[PDB]
Parts: structure tokens; C-alpha cells; sequence
């Protein structure tokens, strides 16, 4: 028996997958499962998402993409954070699509002697982060077009989460036209992350790549989509102490993902009732006040930090002055992952 | 090659152990290696510490305790965060000391059908968290003393006042002995109290932080050597103006909090470059100005540690403590030993 765990509801994930598949329509559905499926356990999550419609998967690193192939994912897989200094050839060998994020990346790929290399051009559409920018488009498209063994499956841009969006699309379309003018068909393109996907059907293109929504969380406040949250972070009270007040100790500290800054900003839920966190969050635990403990909370009681039978990830996120993306990624350390 | 890693200096840890072993004198040295040895990798760290003098090891959970036995640690082991509902019996069968942190824990142990159970009494000396409080002294000591299959090896408490907690701890110790509990080996010193209160060493000291080379009291040195370095390789350098920015392969899913925005910089070739903009899930951006030093993709960016700001400095910049920063590197971060 574990005192600290995250409950991962796989059925909720399948549901979310079905809801996203219906919403995508004719567009392909790429499931973004980087960061170990947003901390939900990609080894279990990805197969469920695959079994319910996902046309492809998107991850950040070479290692994550390779892990997907390891568990048996046979769908198209895209990786966008790697450098020519790494063994990217190992990914190519595993049928992993690689994003061209800079001229140097394009160069390393063209100079790679492999039969057929699938690549997707990451376009810097204005954020000035990663990706090939306007001044480099000409050279890169020309170089990739001249490479026999390279197949440019398309291009994509990451609508940084923002007006801003439409300005990015204009630049992206300028790049796509320039690419095709160079002989690059760019058959499958995508720009939609969860927020854009759930609000801009005009930007579906040939493929959409939402991440957050698969885990049942809403990207924009005020919007309903019938999603089912999949993660619940909960601990079992280790000790109930009487000071006629009482406090309870819950076996979770900053070493487990509970920020020290969360002090005095939230409550956990025991049997559906809230109890405010009090005092300093320590390395292995934090304390909550039971008041006169009228409901008779005892050691062993289940305390929901966020999730089922408690406050959802979004509420907890706002209490912590952050976003739900970060809260689901927080549970770590002694926290054990349990499915459904 | 990995774009994001923690470099763990095992020789530094051996060094820190020797230092702490010296300062401990006749007092037993129990190294705290809970939380995977403060995120330094207990499977490699604990053996080094044991090989250099540690008399015992302290961890929080049964699983962490069992993990020490699994790696072959033969020293005394104490575990202080568990409940009667867990299979603590399996831990007793592997010679793992259990802390009595409430009357119910004492009850469970007393009712456990085992021949010899080594226990340490966790004393609530005023903090009012876990541990047995003064109102419970009597009942617990008297019950444990009447159970011959249990060996009360001693008692301990945790410092937040300090002297105040000590006064209380002493009272409990006296009552326990009055009840027939000898309490041969007691302890209260964590890293800060150990380095400054030689009068509180007692029979055993319980340092954690110091073994990893970090100083608890920002004021003076003790000759420790920091053991961890968190660093990344620039993935791309982009022109934004004639200014440039560089993308660093680490986000809040890897341990870099979104709140860290505008609070820090990374060190590249000994010089600092400010993080700017929003911290995303997989990466953050730094400002290079006109990039006078020609930083290129592939460059080594030290977040904290060797060739960068030490953990304490980084912790202050992010409004936290060094204990938390060494626990932060996670996600795609790959641990490497040097
Ligand atoms: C994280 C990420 C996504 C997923 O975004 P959500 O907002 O979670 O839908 C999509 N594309 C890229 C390039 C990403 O890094
Ligand atoms: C974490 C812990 C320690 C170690 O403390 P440092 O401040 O790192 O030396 C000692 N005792 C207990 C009970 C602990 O939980």
C-alpha cells in the first residue's frame, strides 16, 4: 500500500480521445504525449490513445519518440527537440519523423546516408524561438528539395499560446507557398495545439496536434467540450495531531512536487470536504488544519490534493497562480502512479 | 548524448562523508538519503557513503528503506514515515528500524507477531507535526516497555525554539527512562544543528544536506564540496533583432518552474545570460544581447553547479532553498555520475 499516488483514469483518456477524434473530422489526429504523457504515464496512455483513433503522436525528444516505438506504437511519430550532435540516425532507423528546426538540422539530415528520411519543417512564424525563420526558408527548402532520400511530409508551427495567432498563420502560409514553389508538396501540415483546436476549426489544416485535451483539461476558461480529467493526486494522512484544535499530516513534500510556495494557498479534500494547508511545506510532508475535526478525520484517511472527489487541476492551478499544464506535471518523488 | 543532465560527483560525496565523519567524533553518523538521496541517486550514493564511514542511514518511507537493503546496504537503517496499513512487517524482516510516530503505530508494533523489533520513538517536541506528544509520553513509554519483543533503541525529534524543543525532548527522555526504557542512542541533529551545536550531537547525528556538499547556514564554510550540477546544451540560437536569443532544452516538466521567469540566468563559458519570456513545458529562452562571445547551439549552459551559480545562489534567485533546487531536476533530465 502506497501513501502517495496519482490515479490515472485510462477510460477518461479513451473518452477524451474519442471526443477529440470526432472534433477533428477529416483532419488527422496527432496526440502530443511528450513529458511522459504529461506525467500520466506514456507507457499506458499512448496505447489507449492509439486504440481510439490517434493518427499519429508528437513528442519533444529523440528518447521519447524511441520510447513510443518501444511500447509498440506503430503510428506516425514526430519529434521536434534534438540536435545534430545526438544519435538522430537511431531515430530515423526507427521510423521516427524529425522536425527541421534550423539550417544545421537540415544539413545534418541531407548529409545522412539513409534510404528514406521523413522530416517535417518546423517554421519560426514570429515567436523567434526554435524553427527555421523567414530569412532561412529559401535556402532550407531548396536544400531539402534537392535531397533524394529526404521526404518532406509537411511543415508546422507552434502557435505560441496567444491577434498574434493570425499574424503567425499569415507568415506560415507564406512559408508553405514558398516551399511548394520549390517543389516541396508539404502534404500534411499542422499548427493547432489544444487551445487553437478547441476554438479555430478554420485552422485544422490536414492535421491537429492537441496534448492537454487528451488528459481532460480545458485550455481556455469558460469553454465546455465534454472532457474527462484523468489525473487525481492523493495521499493518505499519516498522523492526526491534536493541539481544541487538530492538524493532520499528509505524506507529500516539495521532494514530491508540492511547491513550498503553495503554502497557505490551497486545501486538500478528505471525503469531499476541504481542509486548508497550513505552515511550511517540508521535504517529505505538509500539514492541514482540521479545526475541531468535526468529521472525525483519522490517520489513513484519503486526502485529495487535486482530481476526483476534490478540486480539479485547473482550480488548484489558479490557487497556485499557475496553469493546469504545470500542476499535472508536478506529482513526482515518492508519488506512485496507479491506473484507474 | 543528452541535452539535459545532472552531473553527480561521487568523489565529492565521499569527501563530504569523511568531513562529516570527522566532525561527528564518537557520535554515530546516520546519513539521510531519503528522496532518492536528495535526487542524487541513492543506488550509487548510499554505497559511497557507507564505504566512507556512515554508521547508519535514515530515510522516510518503507519502500526507500527496502531499496537500501536491495542495493546491499548492511548498515543500520531507520524509516520514519509509514502507517500500520502498510506491510511494515516486511521491513522488520529485513532489519529496518521503525519510528513510533503516534500511539497507533506503537500499538501496531506491539501487536506484531515478531521476535525482535527495533524501534525509535519519534518525539513531538513542540512542532506538532508527526511524532508522539507530551500528553502521550506516558501511555506510549509504558506500553512499549511492557512489550519485550520490542527493543526501544532510543528516541529522536526534528528541529524547526531549538533549545525550547531540546528542553521538551529532555523531559520525554527522562520520563522514558523512568519507565524502564534505557534509550541508549538518541538523536536530534540534522545538518544545520550538527555543524553548529556540538553540544547536541548526543549518541548519533542525522545529517542529510551536508553529504551533498550544501551548507545549511548561509554564513560560513565547513569544507564541503557540492555534488550536483544541472546543465543543458543550447538547442538553437536565433536572431531576434542585432540581438540574439538561445533556446535551452528544459521546461517546467523538467523542473524549471514557470514562476522562475525573469528570476534567473544560466552560465555559458563562465558568463551569465538572462532567461527571458515565458517558460514552456519543454524549454525556456535566454537573452544573448549581440552575442559578443559567439554562443552557438550545442553550448553548455549551466543552470546551477560546477562552472555556474551554486545551488544556494540558484535557490535564492528562485525564492526557495537549496534543499528544493537539488530535488528539482527531473523529467527528461538524465542523471550522470562523475
Ligand atoms: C506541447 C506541444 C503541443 C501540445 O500543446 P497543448 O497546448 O497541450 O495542446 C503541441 N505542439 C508542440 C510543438 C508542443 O511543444
Ligand atoms: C530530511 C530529514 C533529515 C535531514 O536533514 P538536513 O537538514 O538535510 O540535514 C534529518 N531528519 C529527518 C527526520 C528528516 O526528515
Amino acid at each position: 500500500m502506497n501513501l502517495l499516488t496519482t490515479k490515472i483514469d485510462l477510460d477518461a483518456i479513451a473518452h477524451n480521445t474519442r471526443v477529440l477524434k470526432q472534433m477533428a473530422g477529416p483532419a488527422k489526429l496527432m496526440a502530443v504525449v511528450k513529458a511522459n504523457a504529461y506525467n500520466h504515464g506514456v507507457e499506458k496512455v499512448a496505447p489507449v490513445i492509439a486504440a481510439h483513433g490517434a493518427d499519429a503522436f508528437g513528442v519533444a525528444t529523440l528518447a521519447e519518440a524511441m520510447q513510443l516505438r518501444d511500447i509498440g506504437i506503430s503510428q506516425e511519430v514526430l519529434c521536434w527537440i534534438w540536435t545534430p550532435e545526438q544519435d538522430f540516425r537511431a531515430a530515423i532507423d526507427r521510423n521516427i519523423d524529425l522536425a527541421v528546426i534550423s539550417p544545421a538540422h537540415a544539413k545534418a539530415l541531407i548529409e545522412t546516408d539513409a534510404e528514406h528520411i521523413r522530416v517535417s519543417i518546423k517554421i519560426d512564424s514570429g515567436l523567434h524561438r526554435s524553427g527555421v525563420d523567414e530569412q532561412e526558408w529559401e535556402g532550407v527548402f531548396s536544400a531539402l528539395a534537392a535531397a533524394p532520400h529526404i521526404e518532406v511530409t509537411g511543415m508546422f508551427t507552434h502557435l505560441a499560446c496567444a491577434p498574434e495567432t493570425d499574424r503567425q498563420i499569415i507568415a506560415f502560409r507564406r512559408a508553405l507557398a514558398l516551399a511548394r514553389k520549390h517543389g516541396l508538396e508539404c502534404p500534411v501540415n499542422h499548427v493547432c495545439n489544444s487551445p487553437a483546436f478547441l476554438t479555430r476549426s478554420d485552422l485544422h489544416m490536414e492535421m491537429v496536434r492537441p496534448g492537454l485535451a487528451f488528459y481532460g483539461l480545458e485550455p481556455v476558461a469558460g469553454l465546455e467540450h465534454g472532457l474527462k480529467p484523468a489525473m487525481t493526486w492523493e495521499a493518505k494522512v499519516s498522523v492526526v495531531k491534536q493541539i481544541r484544535g487538530f492538524v493532520a499530516v499528509v505524506p507529500a513534500g516539495y521532494a514530491d512536487g508540492m511547491p513550498r510556495h503553495a503554502q497557505g494557498k490551497f486545501s486538500v479534500t478528505i471525503d469531499g470536504l476541504d481542509y486548508p494547508q497550513v505552515g511550511r511545506v517540508c521535504m517529505d510532508q505538509f500539514v492541514i488544519s482540521l479545526g475541531d475535526n468535526p468529521h472525525g478525520v483519522e490517520a489513513g484517511a484519503k486526502a485529495v490534493i487535486f482530481g476526483e472527489n476534490g478540486h480539479d487541476a485547473t482550480d488548484f492551478a489558479e490557487r497556485l497562480d499557475t496553469i493546469n499544464y504545470e500542476v499535472v506535471c508536478r506529482p513526482t518523488g515518492r508519488t506512485v502512479r496507479a491506473y484507474v
